[PDB]
């Protein structure tokens, strides 16, 4: 079968790789670092934190809060699975990461920042989060420009977090409730998504009455104030219906844009009213046995296939709901096994039932090219380079196959290969249920400390110009950092020479003339300096300190410096052949990687050798 515990452990871990902001010292990876550190600076509010949505760096609060609410729902339903697998700390840290950010997004009563980053600008650059150079604007809703869905989705996240944190951190639970109440009030009074516009084209909302009910249900569970339960039920007639019927919609599934499925499931458990039981069973039946002659499509290999986008996201989310409902005493007895069989079949399809895993870094032949900027780690603003991902973003569930099980693992294949917060949300809960039922031990003390697979800072050089009394070098430093990607503003390199022939000529080695084209306004080439005069070794120091060299573009990641060292005009004793840094030097202005012109990062040699 499959190791569900390991799968669960990695799915939770996926979110740690999505983190924006000031990362914890207790971090268990060596390729993510501080990023989005000025988030909210444009409005004077600290909005750092939260999770990047998918393979991009925009913080879209609707999917983000849907995600944390779903993870909290799983912890609420299956704490015993989390405790037994030893993953409780990790999922709670994830839930708190998202919710600490939503709290920051509600700086004052009635104001809610729902996004940080501009989709257009963010998506136009392909590089690691740590070195983003573009503006990252903050967007907000308030009484005048409402966002009922995003406010209520966030209230649901906060309230569900309060439910699962109440026992261990009652104060934080109260903090979450305070903000949840404010955002729900905003949403409920407004009943409009008219001011929620910055996510247009990415996460535009098509409904908010579902979010209102979902939020109200969670606020009821968090506060035990039945005022919220009444509100939750009051919005039901306003939920979307199946076309030309008065029947609550049942042909889609729980997802960031439609949470009435989870709301009605919860309402059935909380009230035992037939309306809700019938509604959730209609949805679950449509997804399994079919209902009234209608049924979700199934691929030949057994994937319940809803839509071309995020098919696995949908199937595994429905698997979670089927698992939760199947365990409830109110579930029609004959359907319990049907629903539990569906949970297993859909999860197993994601884990490996077709012969390969659709979970990054897990199982057999997992996806190698998810559409994800930071895991790929390009240093040249190119989706195509490197031709492999520098990092393994463990746990990420890819979009999924087409309706015939077709799947292409390529970085530019969004339909099959995008990865996102919401894709792993329901999946995580379904995995907890499978772990509870079939086991599979998580990897003990699992960390994502990767080996550095490419020299992070290198230098290429070649002979630019030459003569009987001089040598001119063309050198290019490249920032190829990835563990973590980072700005290298304290780089320098040294070019070593043996000037024994200068001393022999009766000339002061320090009198030779050095000179320098060069990319980078701060490029400074020194005069000849002593290094090991007992062996007649001198050098030229080239300092690039101050240069904003970063792994985010062809020009951004490199600095070219051309420099020359010259003996007096008319002389012929200059001998570059006994110079340490000249040995092997490429004979033209077409540079190549050299190991004898060492590169230093803040005075520490990081590439190459010294004499
Ligand atoms: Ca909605
Ligand atoms: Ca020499
Ligand atoms: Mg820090
Ligand atoms: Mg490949
Ligand atoms: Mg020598």
């Amino acid at each position: 079968t499959y190791n569900y515990g390991e799968a669960l452990q990695k799915s939770i871990m996926f979110y740690e790789f999505q983190r924006s902001g000031d990362l914890p010292a207790d971090k268990r990876d060596n390729w993510r670092d501080d990023s989005g550190m000025k988030d909210g600076s444009d409005v004077g509010v600290d909005l750092t934190g939260g999770w990047y949505d998918a393979g991009d760096h925009v913080k879209f609060n609707l999917p983000m809060s849907y995600t944390s609410a779903m993870l909290a729902w799983s912890l609420y339903e299956d704490k015993d699975a989390y405790d037994k697998s030893g993953q409780t700390k990790y999922i709670m840290d994830g839930i708190k990461w998202a919710n600490d950010y939503f709290i920051k997004c509600n700086p004052t009563p009635g104001v809610y920042y729902y996004q940080v980053g501009d989709g257009g600008k963010d998506h136009s650059w392909w590089g690691p989060a740590e070195v983003m150079q573009m503006e990252r604007p903050s967007f907000k809703v308030d009484a005048s420009k409402p966002g009922s869905a995003v406010c209520a989705s966030t209230a649901a996240s906060l309230a569900s977090a309060a439910v699962v944190f109440k026992s261990s951190d009652p104060t934080y639970a109260e903090k979450c409730i305070s903000h949840a109440k404010n955002l729900f009030d905003m949403a409920d009074k407004a009943k409009s998504d008219a001011g929620y516009t910055a996510a247009s084209g990415y996460y535009s909302s098509s409904s908010f009455y579902d979010d209102l009910s979902w939020a109200a249900v969670w606020l009821y569970l968090a506060t035990n104030d039945s005022t919220y339960l009444d509100k939750a039920e009051s919005y039901v007639p306003n939920w979307g219906k199946e076309q030309q019927t008065d029947i609550i919609a049942y042909k889609w599934g729980q997802c960031w844009d439609d949470v009435h499925y989870g709301a009605e499931l919860l309402l059935a458990k909380l009230t035992n009213k037939q309306l809700y039981k019938d509604s959730i069973e209609m949805n679950l039946d449509f997804w399994t046995t079919g209902v009234n002659g209608t049924r979700v499509s199934y691929t030949p290999k057994g994937l319940a296939w809803l839509f071309q986008w995020g098919s696995l996201r949908h199937a595994t989310t429905q698997a979670f709901l089927a698992g939760v409902y199947a365990e409830w005493e109110g579930c029609t007895p004959s359907k319990v096994s049907v629903y539990k069989d569906f949970l297993k079949s859909q999860i197993d399809y994601a884990l490996g039932s077709t012969g390969r895993s659709f979970v990054v870094g897990y199982g057999v032949n997992p996806p190698q090219h998810p559409h994800h900027r930071t895991a790929h780690g390009s240093w040249t603003d190119q989706m195509t380079s490197p031709t492999y991902h520098r990092h393994t973003i463990y746990g990420a569930l890819v979009g999924g196959p087409d309706n015939a099980d077709g799947y292409t693992d390529e970085i530019n294949n969004y339909v099959n290969n995008e990865i996102a917060c919401d894709y792993n949300a329901g999946f995580t809960g379904a995995l907890a249920k499978m772990y509870k039922h079939s086991g599979g031990d998580p990897i003990p003390n699992f960390k994502a400390i990767e080996k550095i697979t490419n020299d992070e800072v290198i230098i290429k050089a070649g002979l630019n110009s030459t003569g009987p009394n001089y040598t001119e070098i063309k050198a290019v430093v490249y920032n190829q950092t990835g563990w973590p990607a980072r700005v290298t503003d304290k780089i320098s390199f040294k070019y070593f020479m043996d000037l024994s022939e200068i001393v022999a000529a009766g000339i002061d080695p320090l009198s030779l003339v050095t000179s320098s084209y060069s990319e980078g306004k701060n490029t400074k080439v020194s005069g000849v300096l002593p290094w090991d005069v007992s062996n007649n070794v001198y050098y030229v120091n080239v300092d690039l300190t101050g240069e904003n060299i970063y792994p985010g573009g062809q020009s951004a990641c490199r600095r070219e410096v051309q420099f020359r060292i010259a003996a007096p005009q008319g002389t012929t004793y200059w001998n570059p052949k006994n110079d340490f840094s000249y040995d092997g030097l490429p004979t033209t202005s077409t540079v190549n990687t050299v190991t004898n012109i060492p590169v230093y990062d803040n005075g520490v040699k990081v590439f190459g050798n010294e004499p």
